């Protein structure tokens, strides 16, 4: 498999303006008609080359003529000696039925449905199956009536009729020109909900949800987020709908989350189907975030697209950006912006420190699918934020608008991007723009100073990028950096320097640089980087007095958990230091008071109590250290979670009862309530074992909704509960026919303490709810085992990497997308001890030689051996 290069993009020699395509659909032998208008803009000797994989050619034509001047070649069908412009004609077939990768055109259940992004569409037919070239595309689709009574396309119904033995056809066409990773065909037999939004200026829109038979009952809260997002896009960004229907299709099985095909979205049913019997208020707040990021790409990324797959950053920073704005203006922002930050220093940095590691706008690629990446996608995030940050929200909407105007109707780049922000703005983000092209976390160094006699504060702040092993290079970022100085009192300390203000928003733009502040009366506390300001390591000798006083003081409910989480920082590298040794849990007094101070604080919003009560999870501890002692990071935190159930016991059981609520809604004051009694009964199912025993499966049997339910089954698990194996066969009983409630029973299997986890996993894979057919089932057995289970994962025996090795060889055939996606684990070998490393390297070369490995793998095997 070869490498692609940014460095080389060209321009095509072909544009193709204009696709009819016709399907005769068949699970076994669909047959594809497709007539392209198509334009050459290159040289008049360049052959027109298409690419295909898997594809049965029929027929090739030319203006109707059958052509003779055209070879197949791998991946390709070359045709040579062309007029400027003229129409081709393709017919091939293709195998539904076959598609195990879930790529182009595939069987779910019983439904035909499509994955086009990145590269499926050549999957289907042989097209330029590139961003940047945008044509109209018209889809008629044949198929049996009773097999497949809806028939489903991009854009609005413009024809339909009958035919003999018992066929029917649809066609549909889309005046928007697209790229064709955004087509998309479904058909089935569906319930469908069907409700109506109108736009700020009166444009009527048809909003069609599509499940299977029987799911109607899960789908009215993905219709109302669905509503909820055309609003707030509306509201916030002054977007408006621009087509008259948008379909929504809820498929059983999907390799990813979801997708923005134009006017027809397909989802995973994960990221749609709710009940509150079956859904947990993290579910509702995913399907919400999911649904509106779909939405959102009808702007970023369908009506502006990439011009090349390196840009792919282009629409997933901004869309990630968009949904996670959508979420906190209608929820909690601080708990959003935890849970985000949370996601960042745990997973993203994980990934920037391996050997995947890439800049937002990836220089190389082997194989596409491996760049929808926490990097492309998070981090993407917060480098918009950054521009949301210097800019400001008028000046951001600004960029917004020019980018639209500029863009609309096009396939864009990064740089566009940056260009419109900067323009619209009058903010130079010339030295901004490293942020795409350089990878790895930043590191700022923070140093102070206070001078009574001048009453000046000095920062000294220096920043490095460690190299990573795509780039032996490094320079320094323009580091947007937020403080907030405190008075002995916890007043803010106006920031200024020579009688004029100073904006608190630093700019961090050199190796090193210092930064001096007048009128500063007191000593100050600083609260630094706030709000996550940049995606950097922090380095600054705090003391705890200060952590205490910020998580008592700071003004922004962010920083307070933020204070908390670097109090917990040095106790957490403290306690796995001694485990080392041998040794138990050490923590001073004042820091348990610090939690007790939390949980008896009256004015602190429950929101935040709850996620400074929960404790950073092993992937989050993982980043603490250079060396990861996966053993030691779980035996910690189950170590500090008893240690705090002990001290605190009073106080969580006082907190659990008060935050009762007997009235289950999806309502954001009820959930940050519900999240603090969870975060609770955490710490107290590691409490004294008949009280645990009683409480946890009082509340599993009490449970009026999911969440309740499956916090009780989980803490059940956590603290190898006597009434666990009874609360999990009565989970499997009740829910073993729900695939999305069985994930989340396969999930805590899979994460479980108990000393044989391994075999329970294992054993699992004959699960009547389990199938090696469906990749939710494989993420949450085997994706939750390798990747939410290191401890077990990295058993000194080997036999997680053993196990990961098994799976993966099957999984390297039928499905190299998720193979991919599992195989992450074992490419972080260089994190871990010698002989974890060993073994982990001798997994990677067993799958080095498998017979018929994929690109996908290939691509994360290499690196990590490298
Ligand atoms: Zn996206």
């Amino acid at each position: 498999p070869q490498a692609k290069y940014r460095h080389d993009y060209r321009a095509p020699d072909y544009q193709i303006t204009d696709i009819d395509l016709t399907f005769d659909l068949d699970a076994q032998k669909t047959v594809v008609t497709a007539v392209s208008q198509a334009v050459r803009h290159g040289a008049s000797d360049a052959p027109l080359r298409l690419n295909g994989e898997d594809l049965k050619l029929v027929s090739v034509h030319i203006n109707d003529e059958p052509w003779t001047a055209w070879k197949e070649e791998e991946g390709a069908l070359v045709i040579s000696n062309l007029p400027e412009r003229f129409t081709l004609k393709i017919i091939n077939e293709i195998s539904p039925a076959a598609n195990t990768a879930l790529e182009g055109l595939y069987q779910s259940g019983d439904a035909l449905c499509t994955q086009c992004e990145a590269e499926g569409f050549r999957h289907i037919t042989y097209y330029l199956d590139r961003p940047d070239v945008l044509a109209r595309f018209t889809t008629k689709i044949i198929a049996d009536k009773i097999k497949y009574p809806f028939l489903l396309s991009n854009g609005n119904r413009v024809a339909q009729g009958e035919l003999e033995n018992g066929r029917h056809w649809v066609q549909w066409q889309d005046p928007f020109p697209k790229p064709c990773y955004l087509f998309a065909l479904v058909a089935g037999d569906f319930d469908v909900l069907r409700d109506t939004f109108t736009t700020r200026s009166g444009r009527e829109v048809a909003l069609e949800l599509y499940v299977d038979r029987g799911n109607l009952d899960r789908a009215p809260w993905a219709m109302t987020s669905l509503k909820n997002s055309m609003k707030w896009d509306e509201e916030r960004f002054g977007l408006e709908y621009d087509l008259d229907i948008y379909m929504i299709v809820a498929v059983d099985f999907f390799n990813m989350g979801a997708m923005e095909n134009k006017g027809l979205n397909i989802f995973n049913s994960k990221y749609v189907l709710a009940r509150t019997d079956t859904a947990t208020d993290k579910d509702y707040l995913d399907i919400e975030r999911v649904i509106g990021h779909e939405y959102f790409h009808n702007w970023t990324g369908n009506r502006v697209t990439c011009r090349d797959w390196f840009q792919l950053s282009l629409k997933e920073g901004l869309t990630v950006f968009r949904d996670q704005e959508f979420s906190s203006d209608l929820g909690s922002r601080a708990v959003n912006r935890i849970n985000n930050v949370r996601t960042m220093r745990g997973l993203q940095f994980a990934e920037d420190a391996s050997p995947m590691a890439h800049p937002i706008r990836p220089d190389m690629v082997i194989e596409m699918n491996n760049f929808y990446t926490l990097t492309v996608y998070e981090k993407g995030a917060e480098v918009i934020r950054m521009i949301h940050t210097l800019l400001g929200e008028e000046n951001f909407q600004k960029g917004m608008q020019l980018y639209f105007e500029r863009h609309d109707g096009s396939a864009a780049t990064c740089d566009d991007f940056v260009q419109a922000m900067e323009d619209a703005s009058n903010v130079d983000l010339s030295h901004f723009r490293r942020w795409y092209s350089q990878s790895g976390t930043p590191i700022v160094t923070v140093k102070d100073d206070y001078n009574p006699e001048t009453e000046q504060y000095t920062l000294t702040i220096s920043q490095r990028t460690p190299a990573t092993p795509d780039q032996a290079e490094k320079q320094p970022l323009h580091i947007p950096f937020a403080i907030e100085l405190y008075d002995n009192e916890g007043k803010v300390i106006p920031l200024q320097k020579g009688g004029h203000p100073v904006n608190s928003v630093l700019n961090v733009t050199q190796a090193e640089q210092t930064f001096v502040f007048d009128n500063v009366y007191f000593q100050p506390v600083p609260a630094l980087l706030c709000e996550f300001s940049a995606p950097v390591k922090l380095e600054y000798k705090w003391s705890d007095q200060q952590l205490t006083f910020l998580m008592r003081h700071a003004r922004n409910d962010f920083s307070r958990w933020d204070a908390a989480q670097s109090l917990l920082a040095t106790y957490i590298k403290l306690n796995v230091a001694r485990h080392q040794q041998g040794q138990p849990l050490s923590l001073p007094v004042h820091v348990a008071d610090a939690f007790r101070a939390v949980l008896l604080d009256e004015k602190i919003d429950p929101a935040l109590a709850a996620e400074i009560l929960t404790l950073p999870s092993v992937n989050e501890m993982a980043e603490l250290f250079d060396i990861i002692d996966p053993i030691a990071i779980a035996e910690v935190r189950e170590a500090l979670t008893r240690t705090l159930a002990t001290e605190l016991a009073d106080e969580l059981l006082a907190i659990y009862n008060a935050n009762y609520q007997s009235e289950y809604r999806v309502e954001h004051e009820d959930i940050a309530k519900r999240t603090l009694r969870n975060a609770c009964l955490r710490f107290l199912a590691f409490g004294e074992t008949h009280l645990a025993d009683v409480l946890v499966s009082k509340q599993f049997h009490e449970a009026n909704n999911m969440t309740d339910a499956l916090a009780a089954l989980s803490a059940a698990v956590a603290a190898q509960l006597p009434c666990r194996d009874a609360l999990m066969q009565e989970y499997d009983d009740k829910w073993h026919q729900n695939g999305l409630v069985m994930d989340k029973w396969f999930i805590l299997q899979a994460t479980s303490p108990a000393a044989n986890v391994l075999e329970t996993v294992r054993g699992l894979l004959q699960h009547r709810s389990f199938t090696m057919s469906n990749p939710n089932r494989i993420r949450s057995l085997i994706g939750a085992f390798a990747g939410s289970n290191p401890a077990a994962f990295h058993a000194e025996d080997g036999s997680g990497y053993l196990f990961l090795v098994e799976m993966l060889t099957d999984l390297n055939s039928r499905n190299p997308q998720v193979a991919s996606r599992l195989i992450e684990p074992l490419i972080r070998l260089k994190r871990y001890d010698a002989k974890r490393q060993e073994k982990m390297r001798a997994a990677l070369e067993q799958l080095k030689g498998l017979e018929n490995l994929s690109g996908d793998l290939y691509e994360k095997i290499t690196k990590a051996l490298a």
